[PDB]
């Protein structure tokens, strides 16, 4: 229907022999003094090195990494780099180049500052991005924002190449090449969506999320996670809990016990924001996927209030909605106690997953809107985490039908250690 | 006193003799419908065959089925030579004699195949779970082997040696435990369900694989099924559907467990086998403390749809005791509509905690009080289960305690079928 | 460059969607009972199954075989297909189809008679193929030959698909649709040859064999083999031992220790001819890769006599050579005993490495011809083994510039066994 | 039965829980300035890492290096480690430490001097060392030699644990403790002779040096070698060059097609001493193995003649013996040249697989003894090759039953490159 044709312009190949494509940042490491570097050559294997270099200092040095390949049915990848550049200085711009051996291309990022308890840093939040036309408008949106988004956190379902014949995996070198213009200069944190999970066993493909980890890797070995599916990163003032939606969560399995000890390690005098990522919303008034997040919130809901989680943001609906600060962990199967109330100590839950998917949006919404429901709206769009302080964070969205600078919607979270206000 | 594991040297973790002599041998049903069987068995001294000589008593006529061996490293552990051979094509109610250990030390045993699958086939199931290799475990054992009513399968829904308690989990207390289950488990198949004792998840002693000694040790016929994964699986047997879950995998919407169960209820066919059984290690309705709610999670998956395929009953453990709910359904709940009561509903299956069998000695007495309404029965007694198919319409279940004689019920009851004969059993 | 253009007929695809292509089939076990059915499909991976029956009865059956894939530097294969039909009865016309799933294709073969010592059997000979038009006459006057080979004796170099720029894997797919209007409908038996070993460390392919040994399996188990490279089948009355060039004989090696175990095995009273296929001729008059043979000859020239076999066939010399009954195995380093002399009890070596490959003659003879040598020419062409019974094989050559019936060269084998009589020319 | 029995000293096990035994050291680069530290733990895997620092300055530093682990039949090895500490200072001692989680176990090594074309270095020769009484004099005379040996040429047969029951593979064990007196202070540069095959399908055991491979790692990629079994390093002032008598060496294999290539890197200005290894002896006049080197002669001799290698050192046979030198070259089937003449651009074949193994000796010779044959005797011992310059380097050989100073045999090398002097 509404997807991007093969032709558009945002799906070209880079031109040269065996040139880059499809390049890409994260954070690679705890702290933010490394970068995971990742892209994709299509004639032969090429070199995984990648130079590097600080605009001040100037000297160049090369850091080494590894080449992968994927099959998925019929289809064969191309040939997937991943390098980790390592010891950055702090709020410095780098240049890097890949494709040491044929056609360079070169890019560049800032570091972010050290972290600490009062450090700016403003968050792009992107859900659900796809590759329609309504995808292309929302992308554009944030790299226009005037609030300048410095890193892009994304609540997962990446190309949506699993709904094409064959989960057609050219689909994800599309959405490889289109997105380049931002994950290329500035780090996406990457939550594993149900899109992703590409379960088909009818043409024996079985292992689940094999695409998008071949092609997205995550620095789960810097918080002693032992799979990339959930995983924390500390960036300026920031601690940030990936979690995955689709895997297991019961008590004892790997992903509970590493987010309980995760939770302990937490130091808001560090890094007052506190902020979980996941796909699948735990609060959610909209008739599509209602009561999909139950699960994992008998789960993880009191861990969440019981450190004070400021914010929780998902995706998964294709639309926008935002909580009030409630809580509904009371319940005791026969004390009846199953409705959420005002809790100061709880996070405000953001579902995001409007930035466009294959162009459909999700408005048919329960009725009435439920008291724990502060806002939504089905249209597209993307938010803005902008954080001031270690008190203040602004967050705001933009909706795609609207100028860059309008915000259809915004509000001031008041942080929950150093300053727990009603911030209805 | 405070330690209630069998010492090493107990009568019933001895080796059988003789160089390279199989032990810790056990059998599970092999293929979707019972005329296959899983053959299992350990050799110590060297690798050894993993052929298995076999023959009806029928026919007589000796037949070989090759298989492979395996090892595993756990920590600082090394495993003997695991071996698992599948024997194929059995005839149906037949009664068949294998070997093991063809090369140096043979070992014979015998098993006996279900009738083809049907709407009135008489068949009894045992139920343990949480067995342990406690002086409770080996009494429990006792019970279920010298029961008159006979149990010809187990259903074991998990947590079986507990060896994860012991120092790097030391899996020398799985070596011990399949010894001392071999006097069943070589005989007639248990059909095998993952507790968290199985999880084994240590990453401080570098072992991150869930479930890896398990998996080694005990295979289950999931392929047949057209699961995808060991953890959650199906078979039939006699007029019984058997599903079994992992309660510590994904479960959430779009995972391969999810997938395979929405899938595997709509292949179920109540007129070929009547009685729908759910396995499953964490029970959805609890009232005792221990482990209260954590099944909530599952529940809020899985519960409305065995409401909806009209599940006879849901067989867990993990909690030490035993419990018997009513027919009851908690599937109304919207968040906002204060719908979170359970409630009689006689189109949803019995739900029985019988996690009681022994584990290391200890029982889970303190429950919520009063009992609430959607708990029929519990009591907190070490004991084993019996559910015993009559035909399409009726099924006794009983349940017996190790204090009282091996013949004497302490609860029993009645199971009317949802699908051909929902009357109210309560 | 003879080399055939990727648009010639004998390279079209099999139309259909996902059609089989490049089937192919060989001896699936020891004894000629099996046959391994191996073929690519390009679409999709699609089934391994292979529905059988043979001619006369007709019950339909299905053998399940496996898919594999794999990488050459930036080639990506399809999807590789080995299936064995086992259990099968000699002497038996059989259909056999795959692509059961989509585009169904059909052919057929013959099981050979059960082992006897009398059988009757009619082998080809063709070594260094390739892909050229010299290939594809050779390969003609094989297929049109009025002696009508049964089963193709093949002494190494396939494709030649390393000659190409990357080793261009492409080439070996066309090379298994052209050969495959031959290697369908009977067994070729696969030795592997320098151009199969595809050792390319500057692009980072460092496994030797790995093209080769995924398209073509063997069946080395069924002889106690622990590597297809070396294996032995029984096939009518011959026994066929088939060795490695560029693996490892030295003493204590696998192949080492497997070839002598096997030739303990040979029992000459019930399969009388002994034949020894391997890609480098210990006996080579001809300038192009002089002496290369002789490392394995120094290990494995004696127990060839002490054994009788009676012929030896290799390639890698892209010509014809049949040398006398000839032996070299006094030479202790100072005695002075290193010419080759006559010998009743050796094999007659004859290099038959000239099908075509890539369209090049070895004409660089060293002169004068000396005396183990009893016939070679620089000619395009094939062999045929034609066995006639326990004391008779005839012997020929054909050249492919003359008429398919007419021997070049000819010579009746005495079994050196049942008949060790002077054979010589 | 000579080998020595379990509960011999040389066998015991260092003290402590999980304290690291059998440690060995290796080369780990090109040039000589990485090592290879090599270990086992046995009651669990413990850490990889290395501590080390020079004696000088003192600075200490981490290495991080891997586990392993290997079953063969019916057998399950310790937690096997490789750590490679690099980017050392030339002739330099360091001390190094293993099992820094739970009993540490110190050792040291001198690391040479930079390679260079006058650079003095002395290499002991040992092969077929075994786990013999025998087998332990002679490392006790290595040990005792006055003229200090810095590292070992091994030209294979390590262990001979493929003689027991099963390969019982125990004794591998027990040779690591009982090397390691030696081996964890200088490195040893390892052949792969015919007793580390283990080629056993009886026992379904068909992976080729499978204990050896994972018991003692080297090098190979520093010389762009795709097999440990093959592979050049460079020290001090020789080059040295590893191949493997059972791996493939025909035209067009990976051996063959390195070799060749590796040949014509080296360069006689910068190492002038062109030293090759392989386990079995292309020259060899006793009757034990006699000819089994002529598949890889008919290959890899006409190349040593053309490269003027100036030694080649050979072990499998259990006696010494040394050749003149001299090249046969010239056959061409027909021509009737078959006999091997005097040759000074040929190198000296010295055959020292005499070190001990379970204690039998190879006596029975060819006779009379040929001309290519300079010297040769059945007696136990080793050989030193002592470099003293570009020019001359003097080798010698200690029998057991001679004084740790005596030698039975002693002969200049005159450098083929830059003092082609006959010899
Ligand atoms: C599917 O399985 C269920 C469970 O097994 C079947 O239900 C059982 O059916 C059997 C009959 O086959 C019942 O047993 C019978 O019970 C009567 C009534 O006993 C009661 O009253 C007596 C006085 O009237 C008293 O003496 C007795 O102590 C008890 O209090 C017995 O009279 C009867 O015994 C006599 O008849 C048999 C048959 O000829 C003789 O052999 C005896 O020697 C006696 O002369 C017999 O034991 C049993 O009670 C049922 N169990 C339950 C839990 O309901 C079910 O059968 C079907 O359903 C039942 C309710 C009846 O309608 C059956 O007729 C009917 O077939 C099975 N379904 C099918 C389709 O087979
Ligand atoms: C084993 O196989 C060989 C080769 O086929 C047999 O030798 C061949 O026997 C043929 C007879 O069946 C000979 O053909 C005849 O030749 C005569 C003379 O010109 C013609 O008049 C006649 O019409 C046939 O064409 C053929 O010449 C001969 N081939 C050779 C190379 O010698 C062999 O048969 C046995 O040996 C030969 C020498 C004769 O004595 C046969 O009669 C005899 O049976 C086969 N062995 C057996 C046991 O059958
Ligand atoms: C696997 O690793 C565990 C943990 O280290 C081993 O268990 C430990 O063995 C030690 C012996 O090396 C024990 O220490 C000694 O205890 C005795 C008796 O109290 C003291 O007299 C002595 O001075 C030592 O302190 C240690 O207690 C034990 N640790 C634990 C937690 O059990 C284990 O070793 C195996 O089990 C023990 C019980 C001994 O019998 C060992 O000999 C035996 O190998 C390791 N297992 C394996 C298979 O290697
Ligand atoms: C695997 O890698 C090889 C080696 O590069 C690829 O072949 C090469 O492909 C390039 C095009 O990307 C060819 O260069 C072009 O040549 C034409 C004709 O002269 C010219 O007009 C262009 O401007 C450009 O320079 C190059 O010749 C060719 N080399 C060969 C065929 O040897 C090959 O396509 C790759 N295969 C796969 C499956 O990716
Ligand atoms: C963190 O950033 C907040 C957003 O900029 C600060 O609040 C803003 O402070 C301005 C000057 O102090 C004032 O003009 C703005 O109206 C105000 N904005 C809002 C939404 O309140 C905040 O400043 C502190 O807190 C406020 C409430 C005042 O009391 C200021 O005097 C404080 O300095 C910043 N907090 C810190 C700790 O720096
Ligand atoms: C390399 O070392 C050789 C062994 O020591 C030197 O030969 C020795 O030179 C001594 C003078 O320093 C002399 O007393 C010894 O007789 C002699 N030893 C032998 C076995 O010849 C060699 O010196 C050069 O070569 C010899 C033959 C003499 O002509 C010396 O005067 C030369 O300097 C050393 N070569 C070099 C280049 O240093
Ligand atoms: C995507 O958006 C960019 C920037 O807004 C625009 O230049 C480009 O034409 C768009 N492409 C498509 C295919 O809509
Ligand atoms: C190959 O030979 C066949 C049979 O002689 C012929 O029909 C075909 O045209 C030839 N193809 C070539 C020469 O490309
Ligand atoms: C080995 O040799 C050393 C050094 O000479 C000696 O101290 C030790 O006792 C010997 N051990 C045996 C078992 O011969
Ligand atoms: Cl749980
Ligand atoms: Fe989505
Ligand atoms: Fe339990
Ligand atoms: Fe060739
Ligand atoms: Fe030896
Ligand atoms: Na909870
Ligand atoms: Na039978
Ligand atoms: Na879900
Ligand atoms: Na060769
Ligand atoms: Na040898
Ligand atoms: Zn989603
Ligand atoms: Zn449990
Ligand atoms: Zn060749
Ligand atoms: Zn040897």
């Amino acid at each position: 229907n509404r997807d991007m044709p093969l032709d558009s312009d945002v799906f070209r190949v880079p031109p040269g022999y065996n040139a880059p494509q499809q390049v890409h940042i994260t954070q690679g490491d705890l702290v933010g003094r490394a970068m995971i570097i990742s892209w994709v050559t299509m004639d032969e294997p090429g070199s995984s090195a990648v130079r590097y270099w600080s605009e001040k200092n100037g000297r160049k040095r090369i850091a080494k990494g590894k080449m992968s390949t994927y099959r998925f049915f019929n289809y064969s990848s191309g040939f997937i780099h991943h390098t980790t550049i390592r010891k950055l200085k702090y709020n410095t711009k780098y240049y890097y180049e890949v494709g040491l051996r044929n056609t360079t291309r070169r890019f560049s990022f800032i570091t972010p500052p050290q972290t600490g308890l009062d450090v700016p840093y403003t968050f792009g939040l992107i859900g659900d991005l796809g590759q329609s036309f309504d995808s292309n408008t929302t992308l554009s949106h944030y790299e226009l924002s005037p609030k300048k988004g410095q890193t892009v956190l994304f609540v997962g379902d990446l190309s949506y190449a699993d709904r094409y014949p064959n989960h057609d995996n050219v689909r994800w070198d599309t959405w490889g090449r289109f997105t380049e213009r931002s994950v290329a200069y500035q780090p996406w944190i990457w939550t594993a969506g149900n899109h992703e999970i590409e379960f088909a066993p009818e043409i024996n493909e079985t292992e689940p999320f094999k695409p998008f980890s071949y092609r997205y890797h995550v620095p789960y070995e810097a918080s002693q996670s032992t799979s990339p599916f959930w995983y924390s990163i500390k960036r300026a003032s920031a601690h940030i809990i990936v979690l995955s939606s689709y895997s297991a969560y019961g008590r004892g399995t790997p992903q509970y016990t590493w987010l309980k000890k995760e939770l302990r390690k937490v130091k808001r005098s560090e890094t007052p924001w506190l902020i979980v990522l996941m796909h699948s919303p735990l609060y959610n008034s909209y008739n599509h996927h209602f009561m999909e997040g139950e699960a994992m919130r008998t789960k993880f809901e009191a861990w969440f209030v019981k450190y004070k989680v400021d914010v929780v943001f998902a995706g998964h609906v294709h639309a926008y909605e935002r909580s009030e600060r409630v809580s509904n962990i009371a319940y005791k199967i026969t004390n009846g106690l199953c409705t959420p109330v005002k809790d100061q100590s709880a996070p405000v839950y953001i579902t995001i997953g409007d930035a466009g998917n294959y162009g459909v949006i999700d408005s048919n919404m329960i009725q009435p809107q439920p008291e724990y429901s502060a806002f939504r709206e089905a249209s597209f769009g993307h938010g803005m985490f902008d954080i001031k302080n270690r008190t203040h964070a602004h967050f705001s969205w933009n909706r795609n039908q609207d100028g860059v600078a309008v915000e259809a919607d915004s509000v001031w979270f008041f942080n929950r250690h150093w300053y727990p206000v009603d911030d209805s």
